[PDB]
């Protein structure tokens, strides 16, 4: 699956990211094309294509990695006063990676946001970094 | 909240909608204002906001719920071929009813959709619920 999947290849370590967010079943790492800075890709370690064949636990458990993100770009010093939640279910829905994955695109108010590059990704890594280790401390 | 929350009152049973799904916990109601037919809102029954004060079980099983959905209208009369998921955290991220919820917009090969009124949406209900009834009897 590493060899054949960009996805699958960046959990295995075998291609590049900026890393984010890990856990036992889910990597969050930044977009190379961020529509806003801190924009995040949560992507479950097991591969599995879209919403017809990801078992409703995966999609659960996405979901709430990527509330945990958001709420981490709210307190974060990227400024984020709120998030755009996504699945791109299928090809016709804009999927362009068949592996399945969520994103978290930060928002901020007057951020005139129509739906793509970053001054500085490892920047707004860190930040996000350092703000779900401020979450993670206050529980 | 009835009195006050749209949705809430939705929920009570005091507002119209097209209901399309309902368990314990949530209900699934067509949008007025539809990008495409079938247009999905998901909808806790219990009123919290946003992402920083939704209990993460609830996230994650909006998601869920979303999910069967999302495969409902793909085996539907409605013909969808994928679908796209959102949720809006925040007015920066454009909530403009502040109940949290969950879209599924059914998409189709070629429909040139960007990111609003369905001709018939009875039908648009029906096809949704004929298919989600099918999932059930599969399972
Ligand atoms: N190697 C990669 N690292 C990080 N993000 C990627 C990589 N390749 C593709 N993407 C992003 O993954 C997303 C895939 O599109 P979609 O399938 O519509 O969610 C796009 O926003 C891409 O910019
Ligand atoms: N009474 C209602 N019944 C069904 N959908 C509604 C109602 N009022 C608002 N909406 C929809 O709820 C969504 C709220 O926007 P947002 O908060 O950005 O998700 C919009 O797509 C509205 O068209
Ligand atoms: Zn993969
Ligand atoms: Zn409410």
């Amino acid at each position: 699956g590493s060899m054949s999947c960009v996805f699958c290849a960046i959990v295995s370590g075998d291609a590049p990211a900026i890393r984010i967010y890990e856990d036992e079943n889910f990597l969050g790492i930044l977009d190379i094309r961020p529509f806003t800075r801190g924009h995040t890709l949560v992507i479950p370690k097991t591969h599995t294509v879209d919403l017809t064949d990801t078992p409703p636990e995966t999609v659960a458990g996405m979901a709430a990695v990527g509330q945990r993100i958001a709420r981490a770009a709210r307190e974060s010093g990227l400024h984020a006063d709120g998030n755009n939640i996504a699945i791109n279910d299928g090809k016709a829905a804009f999927q362009t990676v068949f592996h399945i994955h969520l994103h978290v695109v930060p928002r901020r108010n007057g951020d005139k946001l129509s739906f793509r590059r970053d001054p500085d990704r490892e920047e707004s890594g860190r930040l996000l970094r350092a703000a779900l280790a401020q979450l993670d401390s206050a529980e």
